[PDB]
């Protein structure tokens, strides 16, 4: 089982200036609950984007997809392709692909699940933004209710499964 998990603005932005252009504690907790104890696979730019306190993601096996021989920043297992990242795999549990846009594009054809947090923050897409992948007719989804964060932003979760 391969799942993609991401947070996006309503406009579809996932990344800007090497980071995430909002702060949503409730999404961080959701992401931690879904991924704890599992393998997380990410692109190398996302690895380098993590705040140092959070790299590697504690309690998870951190796999980083790169074309380089290895990385200066410690704590990852490097692989040269998504296929190498995914096999061997943890039994009875998802491997989670946690970004960014390039790695989501590689993983989308292989995935069985997508877990999306939508953040109602007004962020018109800018030229260099990383955007969320678009889901085609092979996906069926359900959506939770709109929630209000302690910081005032409205957000909600969408969950998709391959038909
Ligand atoms: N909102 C969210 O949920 C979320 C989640 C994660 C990240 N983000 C944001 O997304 C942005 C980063 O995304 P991104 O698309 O620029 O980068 P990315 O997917 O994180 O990483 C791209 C890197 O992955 C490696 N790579 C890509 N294709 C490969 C392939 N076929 N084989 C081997 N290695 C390959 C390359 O590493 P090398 O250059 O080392 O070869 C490439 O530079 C940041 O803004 C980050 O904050 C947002
Ligand atoms: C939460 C962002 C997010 N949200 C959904 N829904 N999906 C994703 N793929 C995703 O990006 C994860 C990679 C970037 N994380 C990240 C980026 C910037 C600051 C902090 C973090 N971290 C959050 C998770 C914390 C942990 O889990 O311990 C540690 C700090």
């Amino acid at each position: 089982s391969v799942g993609l998990i991401w947070a996006q603005s309503t406009s579809g932005v996932i990344g800007r200036d090497g980071g995430i252009p909002w702060r949503l504690p409730e999404d961080l907790a959701h992401f931690k609950r879904l991924t704890m104890g599992h393998t997380v696979v990410m692109g190398r730019r996302t690895w380098d984007s993590l705040p140092a306190a959070h790299r590697p993601l504690p309690g998870r096996r951190n796999v980083v997809v790169t074309r380089q021989t290895g990385l200066v920043a410690h704590g990852a297992q490097v692989v040269g392709s998504l296929e190498q990242a995914l096999s061997p795999a943890e039994p009875d549990a998802a491997t989670w692909v946690i970004g960014g846009a390039q790695i989501y594009a590689l993983a989308l054809p292989l995935a069985n699940r997508c877990e999306v947090t939508e953040v109602d923050v007004d962020l018109p897409p800018e030229d260099e933004d990383a955007l969320a992948p678009v889901l085609d007719q092979t996906w069926a989804g359900t959506s939770g209710e709109w929630l209000v964060s302690r910081s005032g932003l409205r957000y909600r979760m969408h969950s998709y499964r391959r038909l």
